[PDB]
């Protein structure tokens, strides 16, 4: 508790990883810093579904190179994500993609009856996001700056 970046990153990739796998939208209010999520959030339905529908081949091949079944199989893909999102350059067009691959997996995960894999692959990707590119989300003004780059 006492990280709001972490708050607020975790609430808006976990409602865009459920709504997306489900196509049920959450009409429970945000938390702390409600305008600026919900933004963030219908920023993400409009860049992140043209991602995932521009580029459905190269996901596609993706999540047939990981392979994931179960459990064991979303715990290895925060090793892949270190390794291709980290290690990569820092922007939103890089960050947009790997929350956009995450909703891909999330919809490959409901159509398998792995429902309950959903909540710690949003978790993973909030971890993997906060914790690698922290000083780089506070310098660009956060979730406030995502939805002012893509307007
Ligand atoms: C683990 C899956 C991840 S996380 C991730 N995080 C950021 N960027 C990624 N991709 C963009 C290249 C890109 C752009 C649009 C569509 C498709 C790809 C980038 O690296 O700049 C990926 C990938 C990813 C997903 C599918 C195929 C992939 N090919 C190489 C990475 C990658």
């Amino acid at each position: 508790s006492e990280d709001e970046l972490y708050r607020q990153s975790l609430e808006i990739i976990s409602r865009y990883l459920r709504e997306q796998a489900t196509g049920a939208k959450d009409t429970k209010p945000m938390g702390r810093s409600g305008a600026t999520s919900r933004k963030a959030l219908e920023t993400l339905r409009r860049v992140g579904d043209g991602v995932q529908r521009n580029h459905e081949t190269a996901f596609q091949g993706m999540l047939r190179k990981l392979d994931i079944k179960n459990e064991d199989d979303v715990k290895s893909l925060s090793r892949v994500m270190i390794h291709v999102f980290s290690d990569g350059v820092t922007n939103w067009g890089r960050i947009v993609t790997l929350i956009s691959f995450g909703a891909f997996v999330a919809k490959h995960l409901k159509t398998i009856n792995q429902e309950s894999c959903i909540e710690p692959l949003a978790e993973s990707i909030t971890d993997v996001l906060v914790r690698t590119k922290r000083d780089w989300l506070v310098k660009q003004r956060g979730w406030d700056g995502f939805v002012e780059f893509f307007h």
